[PDB]
């Protein structure tokens, strides 16, 4: 139905982007093996525009979003997959945003829950393995009332963008709450570095903003405003996979597969669910091809197995792969102790290395 | 055309309630020389539960605001102070004043600098007032955004119940407007809740907050009345006062003692010219303005007696204006040099305030 030997010769089709990797071999002293089939998981230009100023030493920082949402599933986990691992590969700091308050104005939740639901998140967002001492995680109902930027921030964007803008943007209606309508400044301000004086102390500072679809309504707003207020418009490192993956999970959602689940409850929902406008892409081949780390393993697949029993085996190459992502992310999120977490939102300097 | 004498008849008509002076030298231990005239300057009814609550020994604390005017300040601007200032006296009750500096920006060609500045400028007139050091706990938004715990939490929570319709009827903003000032009024209610201030009330569950505010004009208190159990809290208690606002010609706080007797003498009572470019129907700005300013009860009265076999309205009442006016300025920018920039950091710096 879906044409999966396609997709396999499509994935297949574009080679690997072995002058980038040499590129990224002489800016640091490192071969990445992982994310570099050309075009996929970021564009080959965008990535030099990073190489750029990573060789000429302007300084960048990544950011990250988060939705406090009472578990977590796999599709939310892959972000930060990424993110981390663009962090390592430039040893660059990273602010990640739990919203927190937005979560508490959209949905029908206390602020403490709300607030409990991130700070639980946190555990899952750090088991992904960032490096503390180049990572910031902050709620925003905590960080607003203990920052001496952040704020001023959020009142100079305010200023700056209509409710026609954010009507036009966010399609909100004037029966909605002022909170939402004004929420929009709050997810801009972590753009611009000065919104975080412990955090940075300093004049300009990129920003940089991954696994990020053009057509966001909060990075076109943001992209807006910012030279009104006279900062510097954030990065946005465009791909073909992060809008296709959203393209793909906006199709209803019952037994989505959580991080909570076991082996059998992984294995069940697979087989009972995955592999069965419009490109034709299929959520659960999106998912092999993010988490499949064995380049040649897709098209091994498509040369021996031919529909029907060729889902058999990508059903049962989404398990090898899924069954033991989710167990260690149990065995990290475990160890992740509420000291660790508090550890990560407390604010502090970080530092632009090279 | 505005009738004066009729004016003077009906504020005469009102008799002096001696049943609150009596109930206020029984709760507090002395008598109030100033403002008891029966309905003018306050509901008599309000101010009942709020004697009730002082008396069964219920904490509350008083809450007013300000946009701090980057231009300097008119007279009229300390007539809430000044009444503020008086209920923190008989009660000795901790209050905290609002510096809307965010509020200004947003509405006004500043900087953030700018608006921040002319808060903590403002904030000298308003110490200037006289109230206590002890008791008094003035903020500036956009600072004391950053440094609260409590504070923003209950922004949010107050945005949630609010909505652009209702925001829209009250304060008539259209789409046209910026969306911090759509969302302005959250941050207004959030001083209502004793639990926006941490390190002054120390999340104490029994406080409540006193609102003196202008009666009519209260349809935005109303809604935050009706916000609070939506989110746990308390409703807030309300003073109605016609003396409250809602939500170069006049005469400025810096001008000296002649500058006040021609703006008076040039502008002031009569029904064409007006005193403060927007200012109850049937009276003046001049007539109020005198009214409250007066501490002599018996001087309207009088000014009635002369005339009516004797001067005229407009010379006699300019005249009591500018006695009343010209010491009240003096007196404050004299009392304004005292007021220190360390004076405005302590009066600014988040501390307990405790109940009596």
């Amino acid at each position: 139905g879906i044409d999966y030997d396609k997709l396999i010769v499509r994935f297949g089709s574009s080679k690997i982007d072995k002058e980038l990797i040499n590129r990224i071999e002489r800016a640091t002293g490192q071969r990445p093996h992982r994310f570099l089939r050309r075009g996929i998981f970021f564009s080959h230009r965008d990535m030099n525009q990073v190489l750029d100023a990573y060789e000429n030493k302007k300084p960048f920082y990544l950011y990250t979003g988060r939705g406090p949402s009472s578990a977590m599933h796999v599709g939310h986990l892959i972000p930060f997959i990424f993110t981390k691992w663009l962090q390592d590969v430039f040893n660059v700091p990273l602010v990640i945003q739990m919203t927190d308050d937005e979560k508490y104005l959209w949905k029908d939740l206390t602020l403490d829950q709300a607030y409990s639901y991130a700070v639980e998140n946190a555990k899952d967002i750090i088991a992904c393995g960032f490096d503390i001492n180049k990572t910031f995680i902050f709620s925003d109902l905590d960080y607003m009332g203990m920052s001496s930027g952040f704020y001023k921030n959020v009142v100079k964007i305010q200023k700056h963008v209509t409710f026609n803008q954010v009507k036009g943007i966010f399609g909100f209606t004037d029966s909605d709450c002022i909170g939402k309508i004004s929420f929009p400044a709050i997810q801009a301000a972590p753009s611009f570095s000065n919104s975080f004086p412990q955090i940075f102390r300093d004049r300009t500072i990129q920003c940089l903003i991954p696994c990020a679809i053009d057509q966001d309504p909060y990075f076109r707003m943001t992209r807006d405003v910012a030279p009104r207020i006279g900062y510097p418009k954030p990065a946005l490192l465009h791909s073909t996979f992060f809008p296709a993956l959203q393209g793909a999970q906006t199709k209803d959602p019952n037994s989505s597969i959580f991080l909570t689940d076991t082996a059998k409850q992984i294995k069940t929902k697979v087989n009972k669910h995955a592999f069965s406008g419009n490109c034709d892409v299929d959520v659960s081949f999106m998912y092999l091809t993010f988490f499949l780390e064995d380049d040649d393993k897709l098209e091994q697949i498509r040369k021996d197995y031919t529909g029907a029993m060729l889902t058999g085996e990508l059903k049962k190459a989404l398990i090898e792969v899924l069954q033991p992502l989710i167990a260690e992310h149990q065995a990290r999120r475990k160890e992740v102790t509420d000291e660790i977490v508090k550890e990560f939102m407390t604010p502090r300097k970080l530092s632009f290395d090279f």
